[PDB]
């Protein structure tokens, strides 16, 4: 409920949102992705959707199906989008475009704003109606493919508007509305809200990791992207210098991922203090109890668009070593919510740095909640979300 938000952000954030979705309560949205469990995406969809309806706002979510070929195409546009690279047979465009008609059929799209999130159902727009249509890209496009961004930039033309992560996400071959809008935590969310000591005691014993020694926590999928295996290699180093250490890697179960997986237990052979957990979807509170029993929180991205495990850390007052890289770099402020690295050297010079500062730690630990209550809690993307849909409706 959004009373439960005041201790947190104060009166103004909160009466300026019922202001702002006054204007709105006449509007039908609806917004579409390509899942309802894990990622980024659901997560906040899963906390913003019903905020949207506690407010009057007549707002649906609906989900695209579609075969493992067209998720093997999406993946591969996604790696492409992010890394600049990839070999894409012209057979992924045709596989992509009948998933597009075969959603577009089975979705009605007659709304006054109608969200698109990510590439996977970006193609919908050759179905739109009238409204205002707006693209929510959450991934890195600063530097993609050209191939597949030409193909993509074909569908994002043809939308009103455009929300990125961060303003270095918007692009140049784009004359449309391009808003930078930063993702968000739910500081009430089972993922976020406070534990009693009994609960994390019990769920971090369960997987047989010592709470009497320190804990550096990984929380991501096994993706190149989240670069576990540079993780691994970032621990080795430092445990040289911090014995006791223990490290938790904390992913859910694609044949490139069991891959990745694979090498993460081979480059963690010789390591009794390395846990590679392997966590159904949904495991919220787990997540939450090993967010609060670690020492300090890694995110080494390669490329993120943001990293919600960021801010859920830095909520936590657990300073973030984050992959110098997109959208971790408004989260993680050098020195002062974390360190910015750009290799697993530099990732272990600040672990030895932060788990032998205790001091340091527990400083920015509170500087990390300070800037996440200030600039990520959901309230703030929620009033920033509004002021979009009334600015780009107004435009038509």
């Amino acid at each position: 409920m959004i009373e439960r938000y005041v201790e947190f952000v104060g009166e103004h954030e909160i009466d300026a949102i019922f202001k702002y979705a006054e204007k709105l309560k006449d509007l039908s949205i609806l917004h579409v992705n390509s899942t309802a469990a894990g990622g980024g995406v659901a997560e906040i969809l899963h906390r913003l959707v019903p905020l949207m309806r506690e407010l009057g706002l007549n707002a649906e979510w609906k989900v695209i199906r579609g075969s493992q070929d067209f998720f093997t195409v999406t993946k591969s546009f996604h790696n492409a989008l992010q890394t600049g690279k990839g070999e894409i047979p012209d057979e992924y465009f045709k596989i992509y475009d009948e998933w597009q008609e075969i959603n577009a059929g089975e979705i009605p799209l007659d709304y006054d704003v109608v969200f698109i999130h990510d590439p996977q159902p970006a193609g919908l727009v050759k179905y739109r109606k009238k409204g205002t249509w707006i693209w929510r890209c959450h991934i890195d496009i600063s530097n993609p493919h050209p191939k597949v961004w030409g193909f993509l930039r074909g569908y994002i033309s043809k939308y009103d508007g455009m929300i990125v992560s961060i303003p270095e996400f918007a692009r140049d071959d784009l004359d449309i509305p391009q808003i930078a809008i930063p993702p968000s935590i739910d500081p009430l969310s089972p993922k976020n809200m406070p534990l009693p000591q009994t609960t994390v005691d019990r769920i971090v014993d369960k997987f047989g990791v010592d709470r009497e020694r320190p804990i550096i926590l990984q929380v991501s999928r096994y993706d190149r992207a989240k670069d576990p295996v540079g993780v691994i290699e970032s621990f080795r180093l430092a445990k040289r210098h911090v014995p006791d250490a223990q490290l938790v890697y904390l992913g859910s179960p694609d044949p490139e991922g069991e891959v990745v997986y694979r090498e993460t237990v081979e480059a963690a052979r010789g390591e009794k203090d390395v846990h590679l957990l392997m966590l159904p979807p949904n495991s919220h509170v787990e997540v939450n109890a090993f967010q609060r029993a670690a020492t300090v929180v890694m995110q080494k991205s390669i490329k993120e668009g943001f990293g919600l495990t960021v801010s859920e850390a830095l909520w936590k007052r657990k300073p973030v070593i984050g992959g110098n890289t997109g959208g971790i770099r408004i989260q993680v402020i050098n020195g002062v919510t974390g360190f910015l690295v750009d290799s697993p050297k530099a990732a272990a010079y600040y672990l030895v740095y932060l788990l032998k500062n205790k001091k340091v730690r527990e400083e920015m630990g509170e500087a990390g909640r300070d800037h996440v209550r200030r600039n990520f809690l959901i309230t703030q993307q929620l009033r920033r979300y509004l002021m979009a849909i009334l600015y780009l409706t107004k435009r038509h």
